[PDB]
């Protein structure tokens, strides 16, 4: 099915749209066409800076009447340096009017790692290590809850929680809505069995990112692993008729997750929708988690002292 029911009794498209690292200046065609060529789901997030030309997309279609509201599922995330009660709504309130909406069907707690607040998106010490906040996950918790209780957001949910962390959350003292999703790295390199399992094993959906690897990230090394270049995944690509980007993301969508690739090139955004229509094999599904080696794309180092960060566990 093209979606998947959610803890809030919403159901959320299983294909979005990912924009991270998408040029303000081509963000809004690229979610224009999406939406033209079925996409209902994008992700989004305040830290990447072009949720105002995002929004203008959504708004265009929404007026051209392509698509209704309701048939839409757009997901932000609150960032770092917004962790203290007092801000949440306000950074709530900042994507809703630079993404040009009433409602969000799913804000997301974007890291357990909160960071002091101000301009900086990474306050800095002097040497380099980010300066944390003082609120901790479950005051961060009560905060989103609020917005829930407000109409703000239809859904709530965390990114970038490790096992621990998703557990605190469960056993918070007088929890009074469970996250919906958790969105986490995911892929062949990084294939996440353990904290998959428990999440969907507490109804919790789980959101891949960086189903490709994210070959556009910034960090990016020469020697780093390519999915897209693999020749073991091309070969299962071309035994079944698609690209390889086509099983990158079909592979999720079969392990009952959500994937959001990114791109803003009309023809891989029209490419990427189209995994509807073949089926992986159980051996193909089990081939593919082979690759697994632990292998993040995002891992900021910058981060590894903060409490919270959620990556020095076992998952
Ligand atoms: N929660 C968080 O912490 C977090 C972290 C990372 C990512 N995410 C979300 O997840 C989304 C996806 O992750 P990502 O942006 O890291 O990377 P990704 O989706 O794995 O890969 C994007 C890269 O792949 C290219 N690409 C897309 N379709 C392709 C195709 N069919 N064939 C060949 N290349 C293709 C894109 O190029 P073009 O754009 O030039 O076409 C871009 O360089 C993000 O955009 C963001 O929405 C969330
Ligand atoms: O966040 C995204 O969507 C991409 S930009 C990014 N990568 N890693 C970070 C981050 C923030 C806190 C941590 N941390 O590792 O504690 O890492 O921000």
């Amino acid at each position: 099915a093209s979606r998947i029911l959610l803890n809030n009794g919403a159901k959320m498209p299983i294909l979005g749209l990912g924009t991270w690292k998408s040029p303000p200046g081509q963000v809004t065609e690229a979610v224009k066409v999406a939406i033209d060529v079925g996409y209902r789901h994008i992700d989004c997030a305040h830290v990447y800076q072009n949720e105002n030309e995002v929004g203008v997309a959504i708004q265009e279609k929404l007026r051209e009447q392509v698509v209704k509201r309701e048939e839409l599922f757009i997901v932000s995330k609150l960032w770092c340096t917004y962790h203290e009660k007092g801000l949440v709504k306000g950074a709530c309130q900042k994507t809703l009017s630079d993404l040009k909406l009433d409602y969000l069907d799913l804000y997301l707690i974007h890291w357990p790692t909160g960071f002091k607040p101000g301009k900086e998106f990474f306050p800095l010490d002097e040497s380099g290590n980010v300066v944390p906040s003082d609120t901790n996950i479950l005051d961060t918790w009560a905060a989103m809850e609020e917005l829930v209780d407000e109409g703000l957001v239809k859904a709530i949910g965390i990114s970038n929680f490790n096992h621990l962390q998703v557990e605190m959350i469960l056993n918070k003292p007088g929890l009074k809505y469970k996250p919906a999703v958790n969105q986490i790295e995911c892929h062949p390199y990084l294939t996440q069995e353990k904290l998959i399992q428990y999440c969907q094993s507490k109804g919790i959906v789980v959101t891949a990112y960086s189903p490709l690897g994210s070959p556009d990230r910034p960090w990016a090394k020469p020697e780093d692993p390519s999915l897209l270049e693999d020749p073991r995944i091309k070969a299962i690509a071309a035994k079944h008729n698609k690209t390889t980007a086509q099983v990158l993301i079909r592979f999720p969508m079969q392990r009952n997750l959500v994937v959001i690739p990114k791109s803003v090139t009309p023809e891989r955004i029209a490419e990427n929708f189209k995994v509807f229509d073949f089926e992986l094999s159980s051996q193909d599904m089990t081939t593919l988690l082979s690759y697994n080696r632990n292998w993040r794309v995002c891992a900021l180092l910058s981060c590894t002292s903060h409490k919270d960060y959620p990556f020095h566990e076992e998952f």
